[PDB]
């Protein structure tokens, strides 16, 4: 399955990038996540809630791409429970001075939850949290 | 007349939760219907919300009517305010065991409850996870 959404924010791309690059904070931006822990420069352990008896489901993932102010991408490692990937892009918006943040997640309603998450993110940034 | 009340139990100490709410300028993160909250002095503050296209932004001055560390915070618009409103957040011991039950009551009267519920649930998740 694929989840894709985008929001334009009146802030520099470098500033929005830094927010996402802090992996432990991702569960704030993508609320379907319970926690993200840095294991090393490229690896991290991701966790999400899961009904009984599972409780939670965890897996490890690595960054496949990381370009300051431009993009951050990741994908679960071979053997991870839930096979998934994601990519966040920071692109100059056509209108005026703003950054379009494009988020695409894959795993093999979510769209509504991601929309809400991104709009919330937009709002906080544009008001100054 | 628009009254709203909700409560959520959170597995954290009262003082800590009270601490977040007491930071007035950060209230817009807790109560999403608010655009901004500005401190004017120990007891007064300026509140602002997003008004429909006809208008654009409506603000008024308010004052804290009660501030009991780790227990309660109450506020109310001053007379003449474009929008009459009051609020009260209590931090009570949760019956079950441990944890604090945050109770929020808001009243507004221009010249809702689902949004508050969502805001409170996110506040619960955020606090209980530590992010």
């Amino acid at each position: 399955t694929v989840v894709r959404d985008a929001v334009t924010i009146g802030k520099p791309a470098e500033q929005l990038y830094a927010v996402w690059r802090d992996l432990p904070g991702l569960p704030l931006l993508m609320t379907h996540l319970r926690s993200v822990e840095v294991l090393d420069d490229k690896r991290s352990r991701w966790t999400v809630e899961a009904p009984a008896p599972l409780g939670t489901v965890s897996w490890e993932a690595e960054l496949t791409a990381d370009e300051p102010g431009k993009r951050i991408a990741w994908r679960s490692l071979p053997g991870a429970r839930i096979e998934n990937s994601g990519e966040v892009l920071f692109r100059p918006a056509p209108g005026a001075r703003g950054t379009e943040v494009v988020v695409r997640l894959t795993y093999r309603e979510p769209s509504q939850q991601l929309r809400d998450d991104l709009m919330r993110f937009k709002r906080e940034q544009e008001l100054g949290l």
